[PDB]
């Protein structure tokens, strides 16, 4: 390709919601000193090597702050080509900006990782999270240019405006949120990110704060689309996202925008 950051197989569908893409996936675990709360993780990468270095995305956990509530995207993103952060913390660092400073940890541990570090174009990196783990990518991605790309997942986050982030920004709601509303949260995010090189706004029909804790169809596609497209630059993927889904019961998406 002229494209030098394109990884694997031409996508379809079919193979953007698979379980794993075409990399098989190695692991690593983190264990690291400090206060900001990120003491330990898992790092998740392609095992082969012939075809490159990958971005990196750093993930924060879930509303009740454990890896275990992200851990099914590890592998899973990692699989289509990316080197893949899961943050494990408490509940002592729910603040959004506490989750921001465990995310840039989280990226430049592994940028730093003797055996990880190799395998990482560190021009692009990524944040996705949940709840004010989604708070916290919002407020990472304003922080550090190198960010290309973020997808929060359901977040909370009393600070409203975005227009401080660069970064191509996919946020993804769920119809039903009781914790983090989508008309208080999710969509102001997504009117606000004014500046991001592209925004989308994509709910989950019928589903409340808890989806993305488990393994989810239209979060692991749409996410895989996401990240290739503007932390590989991969045009490839751009017929996932626009047009983008349909909304409806035969789709499971109650909303789609893009701009």
């Amino acid at each position: 390709a002229q494209n030098p950051h394109e990884r694997g197989p031409d996508p379809s569908n079919s193979y953007i919601e698979q379980a794993r893409g075409s990399y098989s996936v190695s692991q690593r675990s983190i264990s690291r000193l400090g206060s900001d709360g990120f003491r330990d993780g898992t790092m998740y990468y392609p095992t082969s090597t012939a075809d490159g270095r990958f971005g990196v995305v750093a993930i924060s956990p879930g509303y009740t702050a454990s890896e275990s509530t992200i851990a099914w995207l590890g592998p899973r993103l990692a699989s289509f080509g990316f080197v893949v952060v899961t943050i494990n913390t408490d509940s002592r660092y729910d603040q959004p900006r506490q989750r921001a400073t465990q995310l840039h940890a989280a990226l430049d541990h592994a940028i730093g990782d003797s055996v990880v570090g190799p395998r990482i174009d560190t021009s692009r990196q990524a944040v996705m999270g949940h709840s004010m783990g989604g708070g916290g990518a919002l407020q990472a991605a304003e922080e550090r240019d190198e960010i290309r790309a973020a997808v929060p997942l359901t977040p909370w986050n009393l600070k409203k405006g975005w227009s401080g982030v660069d970064a191509a920004t996919l946020v993804i709601g769920a119809e039903n949120d009781a914790i983090a509303p989508v008309r208080s949260h999710s969509i102001p995010f997504y009117e606000s990110l004014t500046n991001a090189e592209r925004r989308a706004y994509l709910e989950l029909r019928r589903e409340g704060h808890f989806a993305p804790n488990s393994s989810n169809t239209l979060i692991a596609k749409y996410s895989v689309s996401w990240l290739k497209r503007y932390v590989d630059n991969d045009l490839r993927y751009d017929q996932f996202i626009d047009p983008g889904p349909r909304t409806g019961i035969t789709t499971g998406v109650s909303d789609y925008r893009l701009g």
